[PDB]
C-alpha cells in the first residue's frame, strides 16, 4: 500500500533525447526514426520572441544552420520543416533507441509524466496534469524547451505534450506532438492569461477512492447526495460539474471498495463545506486532483 | 520557474532490473556486472516468514532453484550467497547496461528516488525520504520487493535503497546495497513499530527558499529568531533539532535569497505556531520535508 505521485520510468524517453541549436539559442529536441521534433522559437533570438514572423525568420535557415547533437555524436540535417508550433528536422540516421511509439492530444484533466531536459540531457522527471484551462503546473527553468510529457502503455510511448513556454504568470504552456498548442496560448512573448482553472472533480473522487484502500477513512460520512445537488456545490467551490461519464469511469473504484459514487460525493461535499480541519488525506492537506480514476486502479494493481 | 517533486531519470536503473524467482516466490533482483542482487526473503514461502531461519532456508538452495530473467532472457547462475538481509547471485554475463555505480548508505532526512517494479518490470518513479524514524513513505504492493532506491550525479548511479517490506503500519523498510536494514527492522513478518517520526527540520527550511525564489512569499515576516529559540519549537512541534551544520547547508540558499537563516526560522516559527490561516505554499497546504537543500539547489539550476 502506500500512494504517491509517481511518473512513468522515462528510460524510452532519455534515449530520444537530443539537443538543438539554431543560431545562439539552444533546446531540447524529441528524435523518433529519422525526425527531430522541436518548439520553432528555436530559431529565435531573445528579442524576436516579442512578435516573431516565424515564416520569414526560417526563410533565412538551410539544413546546415540546425546544430542536432545525440550525446555527444552530431546527427546531420538533410530535411526541415514547419508543422503548427513545432519544426521537424528530418536527420540521416534513425534512432535506434527509438520505442513503439505513437502521438496523441490529450484531455484537459489528463495527466502525463514529463522529462525535464536542458541541452538534450535528462534531470528529472515528474507527474503533471493538463489543467482545465489547458496550462500545466511544472517546473521549467531557461533551456527546458522542448522538454516532452508522455504515457507508457506497456511498450508503447504515447507522447502528448512539448513544453514551449512560461507564461508571466508562472504557469506552463506547449503544445502536442503536431505542434498544436494546448489552450488559446500562442509561442510569443507577450501577455497571455490563463482562464480560471478548475478543480478536476473526477480526479479528487479516484483520489479519495485511493484513501479509502489506503487506510484513509476519516472523511466517510453517513449521507449520500444527487448529480444536481453536487454541482451546486462543485460550482460554488470552482469544481468541475460532474457527469454520469465520470460516474462510469469511478465504476472500478466504486465496486472495489463498495462505496457508491454518489455516497462519495456527499464526503468530497462536506470536505469543500468545512475543510479538513486540520488533518490529512493521503499525507496531503488539500484536495488532490492531478491523479485520474486510470492513474488509482494502475497504482493500486501494479501495472507495467 | 515552478517546483515539483522531481525524481532522477530512471533510465540507467531500468536496464538493471530483473526478475528472480525462487520456488513458488518472485521479485526483483537488480543487475550489475555479473552479480544480481535480490531480498534474501525470495527463498521464504509466506509460512517461513514468521520466524525464518534464513542460513537452514539457504542451505536447501542450488544455483539452478534461482531463475533470473533479464526481460525475456534467462541469466545462468553460477554462484550464490547471502551478504546481510541480501542474496547475491553471480550470473555467468556481466549486465551490458551497467552504468557507473556506487553502492552508499544514505543519512536520515536524505532524499532518493524509487523505481518500483513488479515481476523485473518498472512500473513507474517517485521521490523518496530516509525519514528520521528509517523508515520510507512509498507505494509498494505484492512483488515490489527487491524496487531501489538511488541518486544519480551526472553519469553514476549511487543505489542507497532495496525495498524488503511493509510494516502492519503501511510504511516500508529496506536495506542499503550491501543487505543492511535502515533503522531496527528484521526481515521477518512480526509486530515491527517505527519509532515516533521527526520532521526533517533542514529540509522544510530548504522549501520555504525554493517558495521564496519561485514566488510565494506571504510567510515572510519581520522577525528573527536564535538556534536555542527556534529548538524550543521544534522540539514542541516534533521537528529536528537545527544544528550550525544545518545553517551552513543552507548557506547557498541564505546567499542567494538574501534572506537569514535564522530569520527563514522566525518564519518557520510562526508557521508552527500559527498554521497555514488556510494558505498555500507551492501547492501545498502543510510544510513539506522531502527536499534537501541540495534537491532545491539542483531544481533552482537545472542540473542534467
Ligand atoms: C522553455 C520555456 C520556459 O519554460 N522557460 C524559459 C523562459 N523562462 C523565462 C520566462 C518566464 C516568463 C516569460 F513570460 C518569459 C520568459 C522561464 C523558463
Ligand atoms: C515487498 C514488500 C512489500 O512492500 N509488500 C509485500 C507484502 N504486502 C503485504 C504486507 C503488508 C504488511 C505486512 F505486515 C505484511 C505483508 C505489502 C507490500
Amino acid at each position: 500500500s502506500g500512494f504517491r505521485k509517481m511518473a512513468f520510468p522515462s528510460g524510452k524517453v532519455e534515449g530520444c533525447m537530443v539537443q538543438v541549436t539554431c543560431g545562439t539559442t539552444t533546446l531540447n529536441g524529441l528524435w523518433l526514426d529519422d525526425v527531430v521534433y522541436c518548439p520553432r522559437h528555436v530559431i529565435c533570438t531573445s528579442e524576436d520572441m516579442l512578435n516573431p514572423n516565424y515564416e520569414d525568420l526560417l526563410i533565412r535557415k538551410s539544413n546546415h544552420n540546425f546544430l542536432v547533437q545525440a550525446g555527444n555524436v552530431q546527427l546531420r540535417v538533410i530535411g526541415h520543416s514547419m508543422q503548427n508550433c513545432v519544426l521537424k528536422l528530418k536527420v540521416d540516421t534513425a534512432n535506434p533507441k527509438t520505442p513503439k511509439y505513437k502521438f496523441v492530444r490529450i484531455q484537459p484533466g489528463q495527466t502525463f509524466s514529463v522529462l525535464a531536459c536542458y541541452n538534450g540531457s535528462p534531470s528529472g522527471v515528474y507527474q503533471c496534469a493538463m489543467r482545465p484551462n489547458f496550462t500545466i503546473k511544472g517546473s521549467f527553468l531557461n533551456g527546458s524547451c522542448g522538454s516532452v510529457g508522455f504515457n507508457i502503455d506497456y511498450d508503447c510511448v504515447s507522447f502528448c505534450y512539448m513544453h514551449h513556454m512560461e507564461l508571466p504568470t508562472g504557469v506552463h504552456a506547449g503544445t502536442d506532438l503536431e505542434g498544436n498548442f494546448y489552450g488559446p496560448f500562442v509561442d510569443r512573448q507577450t501577455a497571455q492569461a490563463a482562464g480560471t482553472d478548475t478543480t478536476i472533480t473526477v480526479n479528487v473522487l479516484a483520489w479519495l477512492y485511493a484513501a479509502v484502500i489506503n487506510g484513509d477513512r476519516w472523511f466517510l460520512n453517513r449521507f449520500t447526495t444527487t448529480l444536481n445537488d453536487f454541482n451546486l456545490v462543485a460550482m460554488k467551490y470552482n469544481y468541475e460539474p460532474l457527469t454520469q461519464d465520470h460516474v462510469d469511469i469511478l465504476g472500478p473504484l466504486s465496486a472495489q471498495t463498495g462505496i457508491a459514487v454518489l455516497d462519495m460525493c456527499a464526503s468530497l461535499k462536506e470536505l469543500l463545506q468545512n475543510g479538513m480541519n486540520g488533518r490529512t488525506i493521503l499525507g496531503s492537506a488539500l484536495l488532490e486532483d492531478e491523479f485520474t480514476p486510470f492513474d488509482v486502479v494502475r497504482q493500486c494493481s501494479g501495472v507495467t
